[PDB]
């Protein structure tokens, strides 16, 4: 029900359709076993012809005839036999593909539509709950999965029925009770095999688990780069639990996966157990009773029906999902909540004019449990009047006005509009009654025509301008590039907040509702933006009943009804003078206030190499692995003997010939199969080991020694990071295995299949390799023409994506609601043509598919009848065709391997050159020298030399610019410019971060440029803006092992001393031993950054760099600070960079560089004594 068939929904000729593809899949599982049939048929015919060229001591013309009629005979059952099986396959696989896409298309695309429209009618809701971003997300990913699920499912009736009927089929038919020693041997040992190697390859995913926790127990925080090299390099921790958990979870999964290649072995040693009863049981069914040496018809034809079994596995699976996963995501799609709001009819309010009405409103958000905001609100207003709301506690002002868009709903009590209910009139047209100005002012991708046009469908530019020019923006927008039809960006990241807002406005003012609210909309906005914006409103207002929300509580002057509100709680109401004239809310706050990489270059044969060298040795594995090829080609030639001897030679000894070859096979596959895997298994598994651990470890540490530009400036996340520890160390451990895998494969098929090409007959060999390379080339086209398919059809559903996104995402569309379908509208049309392109692309596998079968009953017709080819009298055409099977199935067996082991290795590749090129790296400063810390530099007197610089980005205009300082020593060097960049800029280049670009620095006397590097930043006590700590013991913390710098605790404690932490460091459970506990998310920026202190005093630096040290805190907190910096400054030269234009006067040199150069200089009272930049500085600071 629901599940399968809601999920199945939709489609009168769909289905029918459905159905009768279907119908074609059944008959082509079917196709194949009638196939195996067939084998019998024509082998059997062909063993006569074996008995009777095998007497040959007698008649010679009875051979001619004899024998040729058999030819010709067959060459006429061979004809019709192909020729049967293969047009059919060709027809009912195109079929059947049809099936799957126009079939799951067709639905897909409605689908698609209904939940578009459905998410957009949730209402509410989706603001209410849900992730909005994950919402779209299942968008894409769950409707894919859905469709993915009626095609696959198609596959799965086609094989869920080749196993069937084959399997019953020959498995009855072909036996009566033989066919039934198949039954009993065979799907026995079946159960086996699946069973034991199931088991261990779920025992293999538990492998995976464990695998993955020791994974992260080997990631740990990576981030606060910065701050981690103006300390060094943990470098032993990373390794440490990096080859550690790995190492273990190594072996160990490499024990499963050996247990996995002693699964490989499992099933090919039971599978050569399929061998033994399959031989063993036949020699005799076929030696004394049911003597056709075609039994094998039978018992290896029902053999592929176990395998349909499996096929048939994944499918399925692939159903299962699909439906699930769709079906419930399909319930919140299909699901009409709606009714707490909707968009369809309603009661129309044509009256116009009219006043709001808040009768006894008691309202909590939809967190159930959360508080009813509203405790019974009461509150009215009058037409034509401006009334405003003023809050700050938060929620309950917003929350209100929010009602009177009829958003969410009351919790009791009700809201009259005009004279009537709100919740009486319809919803589009109260929606489109209501013009509101939330403060995000959200603008779209598209011209500010359009975002307009949003605001009303029809209108015409004129209409437009009036309104922008009444929204005053008229202007702004001429001397806008390309006027009107100028677009926005990229989302609405162009233009000036304000302007934005402004447009808005004249969006909603196009709107031209009745009722306005303005959701602080002026809030967060410069001064003077702000005036020319409320002068807006106001020239939209009063023409207009409104209400609006602000702190600006000037604006609210003119205000027509001030009401009291502050977090939820209705007082006094009445114009401004009458609240104030009350000495209580009102009046009391006015007082107060007064990951994309992607990289190019690549690396032929350069990994392998890099490869070979992160390899110690291991001929043990390619070895082994050689004679594995070796042993393939053995098993198919050990087949050909035994079905050979059997089907002609000697009646005498049939038996201990079969017994053999059997055991044969047995032995041979088997043992040699269980060793030479598990062997290969404990050795290349263990080079994936090393290599993965030692890759990481050289990686990661390449990265410690790696710096500037890289994390400084990075577009290279801590996650793109981490993720390329993890990811590519698994994928070269790839390019190394598949080396491996890859000569096997070779020299199997190649070398063994060639030698067999040689003992053969010259028919079989040119014939079939062409046949090989043939068949092996449409699989590739397949599988491209396919991807190809795939990855354009993600581009335009691409497309079509994003702007579905940017709508759900931007719900303040619903704001207004004029769109909605409208919306939906345009990606129909999107949509629409990435649909017809679905049919001609349906089509498409179709006929790819069906070419694929063509090519194969093809290619195993003209082969066995050529084979058959001139047998009269007995010519060099007889068993010799098993030898055929030999040079065929290694096609296949190249064919096991690049669709089995390893990665394609491709993206083992692509991770390889990246993890390569990344462990290259160009260090940038490391051991070096550059000096000697001699007893003798202990100054600290910084020279600021031609300063030119920009870090990497340089054609961003050099953030210094013939620049030039200085600070003598044990000073206090302040430093104050415009903001943001300049400051920083400085204080990193001192830290030598980006050695700038002409210039020097001279620590107090040799070259910083040229000073040992390392050393340089051993004497330093950088103090930034936003402090951090990784999650150790804050003694631990404090103990900054910089260097040698052991975990001195009586220095530490001096350090808790100075850093003025020692307040908490007394008390505070445990002491000095408290975690920064849970990474360091307990404590607040004043005790962080007064460890971060701790660090610096506790490193005894000759240099202080203060970088805004406290930009963002209070009381006690900025006041111990600027204490312990007091005293921790002063003993020793310290730069004093920052926006306190108020503790910048007690600076022995305050600089006033202005971004690039430096503009002013001095002492305090000179600077001012110098009216202008300094001096503006002290009075906007007023
Ligand atoms: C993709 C399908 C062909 C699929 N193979 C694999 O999933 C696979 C995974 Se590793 C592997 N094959 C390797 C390699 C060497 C292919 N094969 C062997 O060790 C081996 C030993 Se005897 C034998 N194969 C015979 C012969 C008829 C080959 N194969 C089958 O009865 C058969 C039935 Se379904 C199937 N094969």
């Amino acid at each position: 029900v629901s599940v399968l068939t809601m999920f199945r929904y939709a489609g009168w000729l769909d289905r029918l359709y459905m159905l009768v593809g279907t119908l074609a899949a059944i008959i082509h599982g079917v196709a194949l076993p009638l196939m195996m049939l067939i084998f019998g048929d024509m082998t059997d015919s062909f063993a006569s012809v074996g008995n009777v060229s095998k007497n040959s001591t007698n008649m010679s013309e009875a051979d001619k005839r004899a024998m040729f009629a058999k030819l010709e005979e067959e060459m006429t059952t061979y004809a019709y036999y192909y020729t049967g099986i293969g047009a059919g396959v060709l027809i009912v696989a195109y079929i059947q593909v049809s099936f799957w896409c126009l079939a799951a298309g067709r639905q897909i695309h409605k689908i698609r539509q209904k939940f578009f429209h459905a998410i957009m009618n949730q209402e509410i809701g989706w603001f209410d709950v849900h992730d909005v971003g994950e919402l779209n997300t299942r968008l894409t990913d769950d409707v894919s999965k859905i469709n993915e699920g009626i095609g696959d499912k198609i596959g799965m009736f086609f094989q869920a029925m080749a196993t069937f009927f084959g399997g019953f089929i020959i498995g009855f038919t072909r036996g009566w009770k033989l066919t039934l020693v198949i039954l009993a041997i065979s799907p026995v040992l079946g159960l086996s095999a699946g069973i034991w190697a199931k088991i261990l390859s779920s025992f293999t995913d538990k492998e995976l688990h464990a695998y993955a926790k020791a994974g992260a127990v080997a990631e740990e925080v990576l981030a606060a780069i910065r701050t981690v090299i103006a300390f060094g390099g943990q470098k032993k921790e990373l390794e440490r639990y990096n080859n550690n958990l790995e190492e273990a979870k190594r072996l160990g999964i490499k024990k499963a996966i050996t247990a996995n290649i002693s699964m490989g072995a499992a099933f090919l040693l039971i599978y050569a157990s399929y061998a033994l009863a399959f031989w063993y049981g036949t020699s005799l069914v076929i030696s004394k009773e049911y003597s056709i040496g075609q039994v094998l018809t039978v018992f290896f034809s029902v053999l592929i029906g176990a395998f349909s079994v499996g096929q048939a596995s994944p499918n399925i699976e692939a159903f299962a999902n699909a439906r699930g996963a769709a079906y419930e995501v399909f319930k919140i799609i299909d699901n009409k909540p709606s009714i707490d709001s909707f968009s369809k009819s309603g009661h129309k309010p044509d009256n116009i004019q009219g006043n709001l009405e808040f009768k006894n409103i008691h309202f909590s958000y939809p967190s159930r449990k959360e508080v009813q905001i509203l405790k019974g609100l009461n509150l009215k207003v009058k037409s034509g009047q401006t009334v405003a709301l003023v809050g700050n506690s938060g929620c309950g002002k917003s929350t209100t006005v929010q009602l009177m868009q009829r958003l969410y709903d009351p919790l009791d009590g009700m809201v009259s509009i005009d004279g009537q209910d709100i919740r009486t009139i319809n919803v589009r047209y109260l929606r489109e009654i209501i013009g509101v100005v939330s403060q995000e002012p959200v603008l779209f991708a598209t011209t500010i025509a359009e975002n307009i046009r949003y605001g009303r469908e029809d209108v015409t530019m004129d209409e437009i301008e009036k309104a922008v020019k009444e929204a005053n923006a008229y202007d702004f927008i001429m001397k806008l590039p390309h006027q009107f039809d100028t677009l926005v960006g990229e989302r609405g990241a162009q233009l000036s907040g304000g302007q934005k807002q402004r447009i808005a406005i004249a969006r909603a003012l196009v709107r031209n509702p009745k009722i306005l609210l303005l959701d602080e909309a002026t809030s967060a906005l410069d001064t003077e933006s702000e005036a020319v914006v409320q002068a807006a409103l106001d020239k939209a207002r009063e023409g207009r009943t409104t209400i609006v929300i602000a702190h600006r509580l000037s604006t609210v002057r003119n205000a027509d009804v001030i009401a009291g509100f502050d977090g939820g709680v209705i007082v006094e109401q009445g114009n401004h003078d009458e609240l104030m004239r009350e000495k209580g809310i009102y009046f009391k706050l006015v007082m107060t206030q007064t990951l994309d990489e992607d990289v190019p270059p690549a690396s032929f044969w350069r990994i392998l190499k890099l490869n070979s060298t992160e390899w110690p040795y291991f001929v043990v594995g390619i070895f082994c692995a050689i004679i594995n090829g070796g042993l393939q080609p053995a098993f198919s030639v050990i087949f050909s003997k035994v079905v050979g001897v059997f089907t002609n030679g000697g009646p005498p000894e049939t038996q201990r010939q079969n017994s053999n070859l059997f055991s044969l096979l047995f032995l041979i596959l088997g043992i040699i199969s269980f060793i030479t895997f598990f062997l290969q298994g404990f050795t290349f598994g263990k080079a994936g080991e090393i290599l993965t651990k030692r890759l990481r470890y050289m990686v990661f540490k390449s990265m410690l020694r790696q710096d500037v530009s890289w994390f400084d400036d990075p577009k290279n996340t801590t996650g793109a990071l981490t993720t390329r520890l993890a990811n590519d160390a698994a994928q070269v451990k790839g390019a190394t295995g598949s080396r491996l895998a890859v000569i096997f494969q070779n020299i199997a098929n190649l070398g063994t299949g060639i030698i067999i090409s040689l003992i053969y007959g010259w028919q079989l060999t040119l014939l079939l390799l062409a046949i090989v390379p043939i068949i092996a080339i449409a699989g590739v086209v397949e599988m491209k023409m396919l991807s190809g398919q795939a990855l354009k059809d993600k581009k335009e559903l691409e497309g079509s994506g994003k702007i579905a996104t940017e709508a759900i995402e931007n719900f303040r569309t619903v704001v207004s609601l004029t769109r909605e379908q409208k919306f939906e509208t345009m990606y129909a049309q999107s949509l629409q043509i990435p649909y017809r392109n679905a049919m001609k692309k349906a089509h498409v596998f179709g006929i790819t598919f069906s070419f694929t079968q063509a090519m194969m009953y093809f290619s195993y017709a003209a082969c066995f009848r050529f084979g058959a080819y001139l047998v009269t009298q007995q010519l060099m055409t007889f068993e010799n065709v098993l030898l055929v099977f030999s040079a065929i199935v290694f096609g296949a067996m190249a064919v096991g391997q690049v669709s089995s082991f390893a990665p394609d290795y491709a993206k083992a590749t692509v991770s390889a050159s990246h993890i390569i090129r990344i462990i290259e790296k160009t260090p940038e400063i490391d051991s070096y020298s550059t000096q000697g810390l001699k007893p003798n530099m202990l100054e600290g007197n910084v020279q600021f030399s031609g300063v030119v610089f920009n870090y990497p980005t340089r054609p961003s205009i050099p953030v210094l610019q013939g620049l030039s300082l200085e600070v003598k020593k044990g000073q206090t060097l302040a430093l104050v410019g415009s903001s943001g960049c300049g400051k920083s800029t400085v204080v990193q280049l001192l830290e030598r971060f980006y050695d700038p670009m002409a210039g020097s620095v001279f620590l107090d006397g040799k070259e910083i440029k040229q000073l040992n590097v390392q050393w340089l930043r051993a004497q330093l006590g950088i103090v930034s803006q936003e402090p951090i700590l990784f999650d150790c013991s804050i003694a631990e913390n404090i103990a900054y092992g910089d260097n040698s710098r052991v975990v001195s605790y009586e220095e530490i404690v001096r350090a808790a001393k100075e850093a003025n932490i020692h307040q908490f460091i007394d008390s505070l459970p445990d002491k000095y031993n408290t975690r920064v506990g849970d990474k360091g998310t307990q404590l607040s920026g004043g005790q962080k950054q007064r460890i971060a202190i701790a660090r610096a005093l506790v490193r005894q630096p000759h240099i202080l760099l203060l970088d805004e040290a406290t930009s963002a805190l209070d009381t006690e907190s900025e006041k111990v600070v600027q204490e312990a910096l007091d005293k921790a400054r002063e003993g020793r030269t310290c730069i004093v960079i920052a926006h306190r234009l108020s503790t910048i006067q007690n600076a022995d040199l305050i600089v006033v560089i202005q971004n690039g150069k430096v503009k002013e200089h001095g002492t305090h009272q000179q600077l001012l004594a110098q009216k202008g930049i300094y001096f503006s500085m002290v009075s906007v600071q007023a």
